[PDB]
């Protein structure tokens, strides 16, 4: 079959990507499908905080290095993250109560990861899942100890570490224009950028139920109205994998000039965190599903 990354490039976008890691690249038919069909890889787990800094200042890059080396060998773009996130946080971080201490820990974690791969990473997800569903800021250790300034500090630190990388904020449940979280991230990103905070993109972590694709056609233009140079669909999966939902998400990105591309959450259904909903584009035999063929056909026209 045809390569959705090649076809989305022909439509003027940058990539169609996928999340993966060493475990996937050495099993199944994941490596071959990524080689053929996807233009960017993102680490499932190998660049998260618990994987890379399980004890303070004792960094472990084995899995991340594997992915970066594989991507360079195979000519793929690389995304990295998440640099600052309350999930997959080791306990040594969440037990810090001193502002100066946590600020220095966070800056060092960001700078160390970004320096190691300087110039090789297209996009870094700097901060993820920072908002509550009601649009207030999520009360994580970073917010509780450092304060609201932790987000500007994180982005300023990242820009200094690798000025070539695009810096993104990411969140989920940004799939409806009227949802409080969608409104808040737009408004706060406008304000941060007006104050000079270097936020280059908003990444929408799109986990849909059946029929929710239609709402993205209005939500993504709203996210783009915050003025970042880029937006993207990240970690996409769709319960039931209806072609209608998948084609709506692709068309939303095609309709938004600043949408650079789409990343799906994995290759094949059996490796999904919600496999009973068969939510991805390849089935358990690694055959492309009707939704994959529908995206191809949509992009060809």
């Amino acid at each position: 079959a045809q390569s959705v990354d090649q076809l989305i490039k022909a439509r003027g976008k940058v990539y169609f990507g996928v999340c993966t890691d060493q475990n996937r690249l050495t099993t199944g038919k994941n490596a071959a499908i990524i080689q053929a069909d996807f233009g960017m890889v993102w680490p499932e787990n190998s660049m998260q905080w618990d994987a890379t800094e399980p004890s303070q200042g004792n960094f472990n890059f084995a899995g991340a290095d594997y992915l970066v080396n594989w991507a360079q060998q195979n000519g793929k773009l690389i995304g990295g993250g998440m640099l600052v996130w309350h999930s997959f946080l080791p306990s040594w971080v969440s037990s810090i109560t001193d502002k100066n201490t946590l600020t220095n820990v966070m800056k060092n974690h960001i700078t160390t990861l970004m320096t190691r791969y300087k110039g090789k990473i297209r996009t870094w997800d700097v901060v993820g899942e920072a908002f509550n569903e009601d649009g207030s800021l999520r009360q994580t250790v970073f917010l509780n100890v450092i304060g609201e300034d932790y987000i500007p500090i994180a982005f300023q630190t990242a820009r200094a570490a690798d000025p070539n990388a695009k810096l993104y904020i990411m969140d989920y449940n940004l799939d409806s224009a009227s949802y409080p979280k969608t409104q808040a991230i737009v408004n706060r990103v406008k304000q941060w950028r007006a104050a000079g905070v270097p936020i280059d993109g908003i990444g929408s972590q799109t986990h849909l139920s059946a029929g929710q694709g239609a709402g993205v056609l209005q939500a993504l233009p709203l996210l783009a109205s915050a003025g970042t140079p880029e937006v993207s669909i990240l970690m996409l999966d769709v319960a039931g994998a209806s072609p209608t939902d998948y084609v709506n998400v692709v068309n939303a990105c095609l309709n938004v000039q600043s949408c650079v591309g789409i990343t799906v959450f994995g290759v094949a259904d059996p490796d999904s965190v919600r496999a009973s909903t068969t939510p991805l584009l390849f089935d358990g035999n690694f055959n492309p599903k009707p939704a994959y063929n529908a995206i191809v056909q949509d992009l060809q026209q």
